[PDB]
């Protein structure tokens, strides 16, 4: 009988997670994920029975400070202590000069966390907005104001009290239908009933022409540029500190990277303090969630778009990938797994069954995915939920109509 | 044998600024700056090894009058205290007359520094400013010309004729609701009356569809005026003082100057009490930030500029440069190194070391609003201070009605 | 006795020109320009005689080609033909390391030259604008179908003539009063009467309104955008062809630079066909003034802002400078005369004379002084000039009705 394969691997949503009964279920079943299934795929196709192991220490694998000792992944394949890894483990050259890489089976890039500066909501009587409440209500204040004094220079003495109509609900007539510029039926025929109407002319041209112009802005502009995705913009600034996983390839490609601006960005992060750096990806999250958008994660776009997808949907994913990268599954140097490990990758990429392990995982749980990219458009049309309060106001406004008419007849006929 | 060299400088920002290790670590650690990196890059040229000192009495410094004795910076070459001085200094006339000075390296003039004022409120009566004053007078007269001609088309006694209602006063009125867009009871009824109203309709369609384009953009125009910008008018006036640097070249500039405006302020500055001058910059800035704008100092336009992308931003520069002098490594008469520290300044001006230090120190360190702001989105609703001018002019109308009633009224009575 | 001093230059404008009564003045007096002032000041300073030459070749100069020998203003200096040059000669490593040069006495960058792209007039009529000519006329043959067709229905069988007002001259007047929305006497009282009109008034509110939001967009912002600046363009497409000077220190710039952006603009100026490269600077600036604004020429600002000043005024300089460089007096190695020369030149630029000296040359001779660079402020208010065709037109129809009320009043009194 041959012996069974050691497989190791590390807890990463969604690659490998808890089953719900892990207190009573085998050492095996407790494990379920994306990374399970394809482990079950490739030793169904391979042959050969296999125990699964969770990496001892946590960490993806780094080279140590020149002691040329190697972290806990990388170390477990090369150490002999292991005879094969599946997991999420990029293929990059320090790595591949000392263990054997099958083809990648996803393609991927760098990424910016962002916490969503959250969204605005109109009420029911936006179109008041325009103008502050203290115009409304002095505007009500001017109405009453005008209105009293057109009453008492027109009924006062001509001499001759029939002359003048201006009772005082044809003034206060008179002057709504003039603010509304909704025409007339009268109008004053004396000297200071015309410098009264006068200077309310004014008044209202003035004010309704910039209640209009305002309204304009309002309706055509609702967006808010957001922190600049461009890095160089990031690099610009200090209000926000940012900072990569503890022994993950991002940290060592940042090192390594000589790019002006990324070379900057390392000089900041290594240098800056407190130290930036977190032990485990929800932590980061974590500290990024808490931090009041204060604090930003770099995380790959896999990792990403999964968390994106997930309640409670506060995050954002802001620019493009800054790099690309493949994940392979990882056998150690000389071993026979290498050549059959590299054909089943292949047959299962080339049925397609890679799409399918995707969409059952993260899009499947995509519970926020609900529309919420929106369009960039600028003209769209106003839809009945930004208007219904008018129509509320004008059925209210029929309907204390009829109820007055029904009262005054009912006083008249009884009086 | 490759002795290490000594360089002589001064603290000055971000020229040469302590490094908070400085505690803790020897003096090539303590410090870091545009003339440490500079210097780095010399000495890596040149292929020598260097230790930096900083100059015993702070002072660039200058001959003192009847003695004849050079001070700090120039001193420490002339007596042979030191190597090479990097800092930023200078070159003119009296001291090429005994050292040796490279290619300048970065190019600077004299610059006004001012405290600046807040932005104003925009005025009381703003409404009326959309349109220039003469179309307002325009306006006036063609209002005017209207009513008065329209009044003499009707009323032209045929061969009794009252049917035409159109007296001055209701002709003057309805010329007037027409323009405000409101409505009239009467109108001409008669062939030359109604192609002067017609023309007097499509006038006004003009006029208002033009001033109701923008109006609110002008309510908040946010910004206006400054108190001075000609750079001469502190010659002019005594209400603002104004200072320079004790011992530095621009006060020596403005002592050797025959142009009759420097001589003036010069004139000023030799006479005005308490004294003007400060013995360092930064106390030459905290003075401006003081003084409420009533003092202003003149500094070199990279520390003006410097100094304006720092917070707390509150001083600003205005004006142009008063002249042009360059910056240079100085080195000691006859020293050998004077040839290859030249090339050197030669070659790192040529590849571009120096913009990009310049870059980095001066500008990606800015933090002040300056850096960005121009977004410019929508100004959220209209506060009542834009608005309360129309107010005002209401309720005198208001008032003014009433006292016409009244002596309307009791002029009648009796 | 004192050996005449051989000064050498070149002829460039306003450096060196020729002066208008060259054919009958001795050979010196044929000069004049701001070199020749100052090499009076230098000399009167150092106290020397001089008799001044042009140089042979006319080109300022750079290492031949693999022959290792000098062209024409470094050769005449070192190969003893002059013993100092006065000129705008670049102060540059390669020739620093050959000849000896004097502080700078004026600081200059590179810049680019454009042909602008002329500028648009408004006309009287303006206002006309922001509606087609097809469309006015449309609306002329729409207000009279209208009108004859409301008489029509009006002034036709109720049964009774007198029952409706709508005689022609009324529905005229009527449906003018309608279009501009200033309000009438008088609405029909018929079904087919308020068909008409209520069509008509749908028709005048589409059309009015359409014309004064569109008024916004001409009375708010007018602006052209011209070829982007800092050779972004030039970088980015080969549209338009930009060319250096033949033999100057802006070629060896070009030649010698490694930045990523000029590496490119040489390997294109090296490679591109036919030959960009000039002779002289009238030369470049005439062969862009020629080519519609298809062609660049690349030339350092001290030129591009004197060339401004000159007639037609029809070029512009854009962006800003690349780089930093000066001019100096240039002796030979180990000639005696830089000693002096070099305090002479720190002594002009300290009283200040060499400012003087670009005043006069430069500005004061700036006769195109129409400075059409305006100012950028949005909020920039309406001017008479713009409005005076409205004042044109109620004049003349003020005018006319009167004229018209003296003819019907004599045609009365007759009649
Ligand atoms: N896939 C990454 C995980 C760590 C990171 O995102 O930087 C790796 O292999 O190192
Ligand atoms: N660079 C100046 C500093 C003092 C000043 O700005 O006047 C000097 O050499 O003295
Ligand atoms: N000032 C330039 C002239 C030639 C050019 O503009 O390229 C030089 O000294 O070479």
């Amino acid at each position: 009988e041959q012996k069974t394969v050691v497989v190791t691997t590390i807890l990463e949503s969604p690659y490998v997670m808890m089953k719900k009964n892990h207190e009573m279920l085998e050492g095996n079943e407790r494990y379920e994920g994306y990374c399970v299934d394809l482990a079950a795929e490739i030793a169904k196709h391979c042959g050969f029975k296999y125990k699964l192991t969770i990496v001892g220490d946590g960490k993806y694998g780094a080279r140590d400070a020149d002691t040329k000792i190697w972290n806990g992944m990388v170390g477990e394949l090369v150490y002999g202590k292991a005879d094969i890894a599946i997991a999420p483990l990029t293929i990059t050259l320090v790595r591949e000069e000392v263990i054997d890489f099958s083809k990648p089976f996803m393609s991927l890039g760098i990424s910016i966390m962002i916490k969503k500066p959250q969204k605005s909501k109109p009420g029911v009587f936006s179109f008041l907005d325009p103008l502050a409440y203290e115009i409304w209500m002095c505007i009500v204040f001017a109405y009453i104001g005008v209105s009293v004094v057109l009453f008492l220079v027109s009924r006062f003495s001509p001499y001759s009290e029939s002359t003048n109509e201006f009772g005082i609900f044809n003034s206060l007539w008179f002057s709504l239908g003039a603010f509304m510029q909704q025409g007339c039926d009268i109008s004053p025929r004396s000297l200071s009933g015309r410098i009264v109407g006068g200077v309310w002319w004014f008044f209202t041209l003035i004010i309704i022409s910039s209640y209009t112009a305002n309204l304009a802005a309002f309706l055509t502009v609702e967006r808010m540029v957001s922190p600049i995705e461009s890095a160089e913009d990031l690099s610009k600034q200090t209000e926000i500190a940012y900072g990569t996983l503890d022994s993950g390839s991002t940290k060592e490609f940042f090192r390594r990277s000589k790019i002006a601006v990324f070379d900057k960005m390392w000089t900041y992060m290594r240098s800056a303090e407190p130290s930036v750096f977190v032990r485990t990806t929800a932590e980061g999250v974590a500290r990024v969630r808490k931090s009041k958008g204060k604090y930003a994660y770099l995380l790959e776009s896999t990792m990403n778009e999964y968390i994106e997808q997930r309640k409670p949907c506060d995050t954002m994913k802001v620019g493009g990938n800054l790099d690309s990268k493949g994940y392979g599954i990882a056998t150690p140097k000389g071993s026979s797994l290498g050549t059959p490990v590299n054909l089943a990758v292949l047959k299962l990429s080339e049925q397609g069954v890679l799409d399918k392990l995707k969409n059952k995982w993260w899009y499947d749980k995509g519970e926020c995915g609900a529309k919420d990219s929106g369009s960039k458009e600028k003209t769209s049309a106003l839809s009945l939920s930004n208007v219904a309060g008018v129509f509320y106001i004008l059925v209210g406004g029929l309907g204390l109509a009829m109820l007055v008419a029904l009262i005054e007849f009912c006083y008249k006929s009884r009086a």
